[PDB]
Formats: structure tokens, sequence, C-alpha cells
């Protein structure tokens, strides 16, 4: 007769902050391959079939190919590196993250 | 007779802040391949079939190809690097993130 | 007659902060392959079949290939590195993360 229903996710599919904030680098001398296969997928397939049917749910995906028949380097491959990515990350303080979830029945 | 229904996501499919904020770099001497296959997909396929049908749900996807038949380098491949990406990240403080979710029944 | 139902996730599928914040690097002298196969998938397949049907749920996935028929290096492959990724990470204090979940029945 009284159905207080608080909730935050009922029938949900969440990818929060997902697959992010990543320094990818590549500093080669020569003839190098870097591959970062990094998808962020989310699917919800509901394929009901009826009585004689044929469902061919074939979405496919990424195909990354690198071929190289010939590649030469006739001289010295030198690479002097002093430094990379001199990151300084100084955040302040006093941060507050208050997440209050009250509820009240009375008479 | 009284159905207070608070909620935040009922039948949902969320990708929040998803797959972002990423420094990708590539500093080669020569003849290099960088591939960052980075999609952010979201799908919701509902393919009902009836009684004799044929559903061919074939959406396909990314095909990244790199071919190279010949490639030469007759002399020295030098690359002196002092520095890269001198990032300084200084945020302030006192930040407040208040997320209150009250509720009240009375008589 | 009174059904107070607090909840946070009922029938849910969450990937929070998932697969993130990663420094990938590659500093080769030459002829190197780095592959970081890093997807973040989430699926929810509900494939009911009826009475004679054929469901071929074949979504496929990533295919990363690297071929190299020939590759040469006629001279010295030198790579002097002083330093990489001089990261300094100094966050402040006083941080508060209050997550209160009250509830009250009365008469």
């Amino acid at each position: 007769k009284v159905q207080i229903i608080n909730k935050k996710l009922d029938l949900s599919n969440v990818q929060s902050k997902c697959g992010s904030k990543d320094n990818i680098k590549h500093v080669p001398g020569g003839g190098s391959v870097q591959i970062v296969y990094k998808p962020v997928d989310l699917s919800k397939v509901t394929s009901k079939c009826g009585s004689l049917g044929n469902i061919h749910h074939k979405p496919g995906g990424g195909q990354v190919e690198v071929k190289s028949e010939k590649l030469d380097f006739k001289d010295r491959v030198q690479s002097k590196i002093g430094s990379l990515d001199n990151i300084t990350h100084v955040p302040g303080g006093g941060n507050k993250k208050i997440e209050t979830h009250k509820l009240t029945f009375r008479e």
C-alpha cells in the first residue's frame, strides 16, 4: 500500500570513466610497429526467433593488419633521448564528496 | 496505493566520460607505424523474427590496413630529443560535490 | 503494506573506472613490435529461440596481424637514453568522502 522504492540503477548497463586518460607513446629509431587495439564496446542483443527462422547476428569487429614486404636501413640508426613526458601533477586539498541518501517514513 | 519511485536509470545504456583524454604521440626516426584502434561503440539490437524469416544482422566494423611493398633508407637516421610533453597540472582545492537524495513520507 | 526498498543496483552491469589511466610506451632501437590488445567489452545477449529456429550469434572480435617478409639493418643500432617519464605526483590532503545512507520508520 506504500512502496517507497529508491534505486539508482534498475536494469542498466553502465561504462563509467571507462578506458580513458592513457598516455600512449612511440619513439622509435626505425621500422617499428605499435598497435593499441582499444575499443570500448557495449551491446545489448535480444534476438527472439520464431518457429522456423534463422537469425545470423554477425556484427564483426576490428581487423588491423600491417604488412611489409621489404624494408631496409643502410646506415646507423641512432636516437639519443634526454627525457620524455616531464609531467608534474599537484592538486589541492580540502575536497569534499558528500553523497547523502536519506529516507523517512512517519505517521 | 502510494508508489514513490525515485530512480536514476531504469532501462538504460550509458557510456559516461568514456574513452577520452588520452595523449597519443608518435615521434619516429623513420618507417614506423602507429595504429590506435579506439572506437567507442554502443548498440541495442532487438531483432525479432517471424515464422520463416531470415535476419542477417551483419553491421561490420573497422578494417585498418597498412601495406608497404618497398621502403629504403640510404643513410643515418638520427633523432635527438631533448624533451616531450612538459605538462604541469596544478588544480586548486576546496571543491565540493554534494549529491543529496532525500525522500519523505508523512501523515 | 509498507515496502521501503532502498537499493543501489538492481539488475545491472557496471564497468566503473575500468581499464584506464595506463602509460603505454615504446622506445625501440629498431624492428620492434608492441601490441596492447586492450578492449573493454560489455555484453548482454538474450537469444530466445522458438520451436525450430537457428540462432547464430557470432559477433567476432579483434584480429590484429603484423607480417614482415624482409627487414634489414646494415649498421649500428645505438640508442642512448638519459631518462623517460619524470613524473611527480603530489596531491593535497584533507579530502573527505562521506557516503551516508540513512533510513527511518516511525509512528
